């Protein structure tokens, strides 16, 4: 298979390179951040179904599925939202995320918390607190199933995925570094789910192994 490498920009390198090495033990707030991207997501095709009603014609239901998986040592963040195109893994995602990391950075010399990360669309980066890998499918209306992957270390690669195919939304694999296998817990999940997305719109299953 075409497996296409990008470097990540300066900044975003940068961020992902503080998450990584700096002692932090409040790790759960990953999960909030990736739920509240899903959230987003479920929001902007949910807007997009009132002005044209064949673009829910790839999947009716709107929801966020949580899929910890012991034996791979993944937990899943699925969503049925608005998904992602090419152009938005590879270019749109990079510059809005650097104007964001250089927002965030300035903060948090300014006395902010790495809890505060979302405030600057920058809060998906916080899965490399607990993940030595993320895999990212994707799937958009005017594209094609894509996977974007990386294990941070400055480089990104994205992929056509030959794979499941899954109508619309976004998957977020997260391969967990072996120290952080509390999140394939149900009832760590459920504490996590309970404290920080208490009130999302949309129904949030937590699968069972
Ligand atoms: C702002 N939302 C609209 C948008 C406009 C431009 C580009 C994309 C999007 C878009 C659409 C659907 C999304 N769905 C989920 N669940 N999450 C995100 C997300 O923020 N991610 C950050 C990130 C970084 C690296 C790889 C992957 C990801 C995923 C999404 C982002």
């Amino acid at each position: 298979e075409e497996v296409e490498t990008f470097a990540f920009q300066a900044e975003i390198a940068q961020l992902m390179s503080l998450i990584i090495n700096t002692f932090y033990s409040n790790k759960e707030i990953f999960l909030r951040e990736l739920i509240s991207n899903s959230s987003d997501a479920l929001d902007k095709i949910r807007y997009e179904s009132l002005t044209d009603p064949s673009k829910l014609d790839s999947g009716k239901e709107l929801h966020i599925n949580l899929i910890p998986n012991k034996q791979d040592r993944t937990l899943t963040i699925v969503d049925t939202g608005i998904g992602m195109t090419k152009a938005d893994l590879i270019n749109n995602l990079g510059t809005i995320a650097k104007s964001g990391t250089k927002a965030f950075m300035e903060a948090l010399q300014a006395g902010a918390d790495i809890s505060m990360i979302g405030q600057f669309g920058v809060g998906f980066y916080s899965a490399y607190l607990v993940a030595e890998k993320v895999t990212v499918i994707t799937k958009h209306n005017d594209d094609e199933q894509y996977a974007w992957e990386s294990s941070a270390g400055g480089s990104f690669t994205v992929r056509t995925d030959t794979g499941e195919p899954m109508g619309r939304g976004t998957k977020v694999i997260l391969h967990l570094k072996e120290d952080q296998t509390e999140y394939l817990e149900e009832r760590r999940i459920k504490e996590i789910v309970k404290k920080h997305s208490q009130f999302i719109g949309y129904p949030i299953t937590l699968f069972v192994e």
